RNA sequence: GAAACUUAAAACCGUGUUGCACUGCAACCCGGAAUUCUUGCACGUCG
């Protein structure tokens, strides 16, 4: 290629359904519900990690290559 | 024997990512019981 580059993707996520995130012990004491959703340290806005988002395309696309090729990935 | 500084000058310094892989996930009907019912003549009065 002869160059170093740094390609970006930008797009948009919109959301068809009801998403959960789940946070486990992060905060509560009002309005806090049997399970709640990961949300933002300081803007208090809800929040997608990158941890949840890369787990489970690289989930997908390990059926698939592996259905394809008649092998069971079993570890990363 | 009484009398004349093994002193002067000199950075423990230069280079180096606590970094690489990892879905807060799987299973779960806001469901089960309950009559918009009880009483009521389209009727009375005629130089």
């Amino acid at each position: 290629t002869t160059s170093y580059a740094k390609i970006e993707i930008t797009g948009t996520l919109t959301v068809l359904t009801g998403l959960q995130i789940g946070a486990g012990d992060g905060f509560s004491a009002i309005g806090a519900v049997d399970k709640p959703v990961v949300r933002d340290p300081l803007s208090r806005l809800p929040m997608i990690p990158g941890t949840s988002l890369k787990g489970k395309v690289r989930t997908l696309l390990s059926r698939q290559y592996g259905a394809d090729t008649e092998t069971f990935y079993r570890k990363p």
